[PDB]
């Protein structure tokens, strides 16, 4: 990684954090800390969150939204690449009216994707079915849309142009350029 | 790697079934085979299905069962060494008053023990809730024992001796010798 | 890592300590020295403990637990993401009134989960014996409830969410902002 | 590999059955299925029961174990090489009187040697602990032994020559050839 | 690795040396160069040793064994988490009336546990018996207790609270905290 | 089958490791043959490196239960328990093709507790001692030089092995 | 394989024995038997030894080498493809008169080719130096030639065609055809 | 068995690599054959991708030593010692079926000190000589032509291999 | 690794050099390298030797042995934990009289050991050079210890275990420390 | 690796360089490095190569072999532990008088160890090397080419004082005298 | 790596730089960094291009050669241990006058070497695309003929220092300076 510090250091004195590749306990932790970091250097400026992302683990997903919504800085998130499962969670989750994607972004969502006695089994099945839902809720809440059409839409891969996320309500702009 | 005089078809000619190690499809299919060639040959004389097994696949064990109860013959059950999980399934599934176990055998019950999509997996876990509902049906049905019985009972490992099995109401009799 | 100081450190130098992953015995004293490092800091401000963990070894836990205790700052703890098996455990182990969780945080409690002759196996499953007996009765302190409870609620897996750990005595406030 | 006269099935009707190498359900009932057909040809004959054994697992041996019971026919043993585990505890198990060793066996004995919920495990520990005692107890009796013998006994490998194992009583004799 | 130094560069600042994990030659001798650099920077002050442990090589344990004996600051000892064979020994070995426990550590010891000619088989069979025979020798003049009671309580794992250790003499104190 | 055919004129061959499996069906061999006729001499031809101390034994045993004299033949080579079974034939009836050699050595083979350990070194050693007495008496000689002589490999040729009493005599051909 | 009878056992009748790849325990006990049982057949008729060998164990080898020497039959040896390391030795082996190759056979013959304390390593090698003058001695023997030719000759690998072979005394002559 | 009731028809297959075992099947077959029947010809088929060279010299001469004729038909591919034994086929008997494919090429090792790896590296140039000169007289051509055209695997269709020297006839159907 | 200068290279100030674990090429190199560095500093001060070692390639170990005897301080030579096979050659060449051992030290000697082909020519030469290997280090073991090489050959011929009090009374080290008085 | 600047940069600046275990690519090229950054610092002062090595690559030796050659100060070599293959090469290359071993060092001689048309290229180019090596080694140590043929026909092991009075190495240092 | 600054840092200020190894996409890219690196501190001094190397990926070479011939510095070529495939064509491309070996270096020059029947045309197509390209650029460096590098690369080509300077590959073979 090149020097200047690193060049992740450095534009995280822009202001920007990254999140690329699967998310783990590891990598969303790491976001965890940058995002508490900056609220801690400047509680004033936005934060801008860029998402490179097949998705991961959702519970570790959900340690960087109750972050994102803890702190007082609006966290802007972009999508460059793609973002997909939880990564595409994640940025629907962004500030809204401050949720971009570059032009040739792609989204993707659906539902949750994965041993012993019956009983535990019973136990596994529920629990995941419960992310499951509440996965939808608070997507439909990003989106600004009906449960039922979470529920739909999400039964298998589901990918999204820029423009299509768009109008699902997942982001609010596409960015261009700088103009 | 089998004695001539083979043994196993030679104790075939007495009506004598193995059920020997892991109930797999093939090995239950081979008892299925045997049930049929046994009733063909004499549909009036019992059959004695001997069963050293710890336990196996769910499905291919009901196509012995469903075999057992189809064909005419009693199918009188004796437990050697150890009868578990599907194992004492089938062994409870003697003919009553006909079901036996030799006085060092073990017997073991339990609940079933075993990715994708959600959807999927809400799938399976339904069709394996009610293989375990259907399975303390007829174990409570072969036990003569309440349902409830078997639903605590089975939670976990139940070990039980030959004496115990017969204070269960899974075998009828122990055998020392004729 | 980045550097600002690398992040950790910097969140370490406002009493910020991070339980992240499986609890081992490197993982667990790390946290351990950070703890008493804080303490040698200021010993009279609280300690804020991270804790997203899916559990890990009792005795590398239970160094963490007796740290908490024995130090004079009170910890407090948060869940983030999750905190299972000894994550939960070491959550409910926060300062009373100062243990937290997120609210889409998930609480997951169970009991213990692991050869040689017959006396070692009847020696370490009696030892074994000993530990589940021991962390449902802490467990029931933690959470100011009988042992019953714990006993009969750790039998298999359970799941709770950020206010039915609230309801258990298991945290005592989940934080929106 | 095995030659024609094949080796064992000739044997198989000088009434000779042979239990070599580990003890597992197939090999066990392999035995079982010799021991019933030995019966079936003539009940009132005596069986030879060759066990050369390191041991192997407990229930197949009680299928062999019961089975020998069970039969009409005097089942003899004799040890060969060595008979350890549930090799020596069939060995011992044979009709009393007909059980013997060659003068350079070995016989071992020792107790029951082998994951999940703590409640899975105390489960299966106790059943461990029960097996133990339940051999104990049935060695004690082919031995002519105190129970508390056999649980000092067996707390770890006990290895008995030939002589060794006649004065603990698990065999009867020892058999150099044909006097003896 | 945090930094403030690092975190164990700093605690040993403070005469704090842990031995965490299994006892091996490159770990042990670690421990034994954070003594002897101890005693060089003040030879008068406590040193306070850390042990969470399952045990590990015999020799290797024994060198920092001879290392706390042979330096002249006092090895004071703490069990955290667990001390279990030579973790055990060495928290037994510490400067008597020194020896703490943690309330929730455990305790565990027990007897060494482990081809060629039955020439070589006897020779390495007879140095594992002296090593026993050491061990339970060393361990009972660390607990004041005879030889046999350390012959009998060794021959399987056992395992002890922190009460036990400290009625067994393995220890002297119990600490809830600093009062 | 060339080894039943071979197995009619009563010769049985030792080939290669002796392991549980390939013992029993020495032995198995051994107690037909004496079924058969218990009065004739079994030929025991042995090619082998060694083994199982008990899987031998096993042979050992049964070569002297047995009515038949038990002549053995060294073919290629008798290693440790090889040259343990070639040295039990009858006296007398012990031989070894020209080219043969035969190597004596003490036991070679551990994991648990100390105890344990103990318990199966002890057990090794009572093996070690076992073997030289036997091998003693086999050879005609003191404890002591089989002690001496086993301690590491010990090759020897046929001539060799018979001025030990290993073997009785050096075949080239059937003029004895 | 071929049934005839299968196809090896069938050739036996003609007297006609092979040894084929690597010389090992089992191999040249194979050809030992075989060669025992034809003496046994007819100890007044040849045997005919065909090789095909890279070579292999010495004293396997030697099993079958001793075996040749000890039957009352000529055993007569032929090269097909090729007689190397102890398949050449075998080869020069065979009665002297009747040793052949085929035209675009191949023979070789070279030295032995191969852990502990030293004290071993010294045991085993003095053993395998024993072999290997050995070895050369009876080569020599086989080929008329002096011993130390054979050490010479042995040094690294030595590649003879059928009419060097012949010329240097390891085999009788070289077969077209009938 | 279907093989061995070829077999009684004279006809012998090798089939697949040309190893020390296979090679020695068909030597089996080939003795068995003129044992039985001295005076009849044989019947090769070969189905084959090469394989050992000496493996492969076992079949050769033990053709050229028997007394029947052993005529070699090709079907599917005769490469490498498949081809060199395709073309060992008595003179005027050796066939292919029309889509058969011949190759051939010079020696291949797949898979010391420099004192052993000379002398290896000698005597597979010798079997690289003797191979093109065998083959130059299987084919009636110059042994020019067969060194340089197996400097390089040589793929040829039945009619080259028949315009090559290294089969007689192609065989479209029992006329 | 902690830091005050990390804590090795600070005991390096001290002129103490650590070998722990197998006597490698690469370890080996590393001791010859810090022996080298502390003779530059100062070649006219002790060098401490601390030995924790197995064992490890003989030749390796030679290039220790002739460094401690080629460079001008004292190497003083001190065995904690064990010093076995190479290990215990190393602690036997420190300077005579500042050889030590702590009291629950183990040694161990034995003959050379090889574990892990060739033409029987090259197999000889191999032989007979490990032979001149087992006989070479016998010879400087019985000077080192001051006793008969007969005694050393007898005493290597297997594996041979001895106390810090046994290492002493066999010649392969001077003292045992309990504790610096102990001196 | 311990800190005084590393060990063995330390050492550099008594420009020592060492060759330790085998010669590869890399491991020769960052001797060759060595030589030229001792020669840049100062190139009328030796330099003192030491070589624990079994030998390896002979293509590495030679990059290493040419560049003690190609520059101005004398690299003199000292055999420590051993010199094997083109170990022993490298040691009897020192300059001419300052070439050395340590007493109980070992040396070690020995001869270099697809399509028919391939393997002749190659095998040749072995021969070759092999021709190469018992060329420059005959000048290295004075003596019969025909002398080094017969000598590395196979491994030729010598103590120190065999391969001083081969002509390998010029003399044996027990110590600083 | 000491750290005198590494070594190679070290002699990178004296514009050397080294290709040891094989020649990879990472290995020859970094060779392309400090090449323009020299350039961009000083474009008006030679640079030193030592190579050892094997050879490897045509491609990953190919970016060192223009970059060789981009940059303003003329980069003069020294063989050190062998320069094989790529490698032995970075050392032809250093500037004419400045390409060198050290005496006992060695040089190999050959011929490249390594779905569907349309695809394995496309790829066997563009293989004899950089088989003739690498003929031709080799001919133009050595002033040689294609036809003479064609024939010279057919199968591996081993050249001594003295063979690669009459070849015209490199100008002078160095013992020492000029």
């Amino acid at each position: 990684v090149p020097t200047v510090f690193d060049i992740y250091s450095r534009l995280l004195k822009e202001r920007i954090v990254f999140l690329v590749g699967p998310v783990t306990d590891e990598s969303a932790n790491l976001v965890v800390a940058q995002l508490l970091f900056l609220e801690s250097a400047n509680p004033d400026k936005d934060i801008f969150f860029y998402i490179n992302s097949p998705g991961g683990s959702v519970t570790a997903g959900m340690s960087i939204y109750d972050t994102m919504n803890f702190i007082k800085p609006d966290v802007s998130t972009l999508c460059l690449g793609q973002a997909a499962s939880m990564g595409a969670f994640l940025l629907s989750a962004g500030e809204k009216g401050k949720r971009f994607a570059l032009p040739n972004s792609r989204i993707m969502i659906h539902q949750p994707l994965i041993g012993g006695q019956a009983s535990d089994i019973e136990i596994h099945a529920r629990e995941l079915l419960k992310i499951k839902e509440k996965l939808n809720r608070l997507m439909a809440k990003h989106c600004d849309r009906d449960l039922a059409d979470l529920e739909r839409d999400t039964d298998r891969d589901n990918f999204m142009s820029a423009e299509e996320a768009k109008e699902y309500g997942l982001i609010d702009q596409i960015l261009e350029n700088r103009a």
